[PDB]
């Protein structure tokens, strides 16, 4: 589904100051990562990203052309590609507590400064 800024700030509810990291800076990452767009897929050359969060399946989730991935989140990650962002938020919670914001941030900065243009 193609989400707007407001349904993901709803939706993303349960991340709001998880490890620090604000509801609006979530909004900002998910803003930059896939558009909001829960269908997002993108590839490399040997890789694939899944969903609102382009969760990877290298090391966080299984997919059939990475059956032997870490699975660190233990799950498929065809999971991330539907409308429930219920697994996508444990997984991404996961995520910052191992590799922090920079899995999705080049730069942090990106994502904190004037952080209420992120707000509904
Ligand atoms: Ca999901």
């Amino acid at each position: 589904m193609q989400l707007t800024k407001c349904e993901v700030f709803q939706k993303l509810k349960d991340l709001k100051d998880y490890g620090g990291v604000s509801l609006p800076e979530w909004v900002c990452t998910a803003f930059h990562t896939s558009g909001y767009d829960t269908q997002a897929i993108v590839q490399n050359n040997d890789s694939t990203e899944y969903g609102l969060f382009q969760i990877n399946n290298k090391i966080w989730c299984k997919d059939d052309q990475n059956p032997h991935s870490r699975n660190i989140c233990n799950i498929s990650c065809d999971k991330f590609l539907d409308d429930d962002l219920t697994d996508d938020i444990v997984c991404a919670k996961k995520i910052l507590d191992k590799v922090g914001i920079n899995y999705w941030l080049a730069h942090k900065a990106l994502c904190s400064e004037k952080l209420d243009q992120w707000l509904c």
